[PDB]
């Protein structure tokens, strides 16, 4: 098989995003007949340079993870990556790690293969145009620069929530994300901080390329904000060197392989 040629000629651009009907995964998988078992794709006519894990954090987001199930699929596989869809579910109900969560599902989908690009994704941003790559870059990729709920732009420059996109290398040589951001707010200016101490810069797409709907919704109970975020983003660069990859533990309890994904379920443990 030939490589696939650099950008893929399939791609449509712009496309209609919409969150007010229902869905069902059998249609979805139905429609998405060449994706595999536990969500898994690779094109058959030409081998793709972007082996791609896209990891979800999450715990009680069916009903969001069903729309970006049926949004995704299709403009993956028209980006000709050869990916796997990964949504690492948090065991139990206390406050949520959603960093921590991404760790998991680094560490664990590279047992699966050898995935050299990982992006993380909140499960309730849908892009709207398949211009937007979900694949790595030779610096680390901000994939959710225009989101409407701000306005179809940046909240700040600085801003690297969302939807992002790290290679393999770019992930390690920062030690990964930080463990200890429990409950909402600031683990992604941390991961800015940290690429920023290790020579790093932002690439993004464009504003109209990079936009980017969010599905409005309410706040879930257990993630409340946490008042220590202010001072541990001014800490990164010391923390950074202890805190992440080489300080990580988890239990997984289970994992599911879906026709539309795989599912990791986990015990991240509490605050130490
Ligand atoms: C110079 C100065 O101090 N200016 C203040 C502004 O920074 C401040 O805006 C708010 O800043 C915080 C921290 O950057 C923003 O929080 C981030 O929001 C994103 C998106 O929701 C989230 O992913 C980040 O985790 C979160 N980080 C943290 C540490 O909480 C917040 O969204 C900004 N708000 C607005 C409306 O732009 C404003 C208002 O608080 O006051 C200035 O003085
Ligand atoms: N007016 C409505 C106020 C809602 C403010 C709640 C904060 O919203 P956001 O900043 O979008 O963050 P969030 O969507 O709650 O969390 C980000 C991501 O964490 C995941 N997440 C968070 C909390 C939770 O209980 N379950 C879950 O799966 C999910 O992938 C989500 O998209
Ligand atoms: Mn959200």
């Amino acid at each position: 098989l030939p490589a696939c040629p650099e950008e893929s000629p399939l791609l449509v651009g712009p496309m209609l995003i919409e969150f007010n009907m229902p869905v069902d995964l059998e249609l979805v998988a139905k429609q998405n007949p060449n994706v595999k078992m536990g969500g898994r794709y690779a094109p058959r006519d030409c081998v793709s340079p972007h082996k791609v894990a896209i990891i979800i954090p999450f715990r009680n987001r069916q009903e969001h993870l069903k729309y970006w199930l049926y949004y995704l699929h299709p403009v993956l596989q028209r980006q000709q990556l050869d990916y796997g869809i990964y949504v690492i579910n948090q065991a139990g109900d206390t406050i949520f790690n959603r960093a921590k969560l991404l760790n998991v599902g680094f560490q664990e989908a590279l047992k699966d293969y050898d995935y050299t690009c990982f992006v993380f994704s909140d499960v309730d941003l849908i892009p709207m145009n398949d211009h937007n790559a979900y694949r790595c870059f030779s610096q680390p990729r901000h994939i959710s620069v225009a989101m409407d709920k701000f306005g179809f732009s940046l909240p700040y420059v600085q801003y690297f929530g969302g939807v992002s996109a790290l290679s393999k290398q770019q992930f390690l040589t920062i030690n990964g994300f930080p463990n200890n951001y429990w409950g909402w707010g600031g683990e992604d200016d941390d991961i800015f901080n940290r690429l920023v101490f290790r020579g790093m810069s932002i690439s993004r797409p464009n504003a109209v390329v990079g936009t980017t709907r969010h599905i409005r919704h309410s706040r879930d109970k257990k993630n409340e904000p946490n008042p220590q975020r202010f001072d541990r983003i001014a800490h990164t660069k010391e923390t950074m060197l202890s805190d992440g990859l080489n300080s990580l533990t988890y239990q997984v309890l289970d994992v599911q392989r879906y026709p539309l994904y795989t599912q990791i379920t986990v015990d991240i443990g509490t605050p130490s």
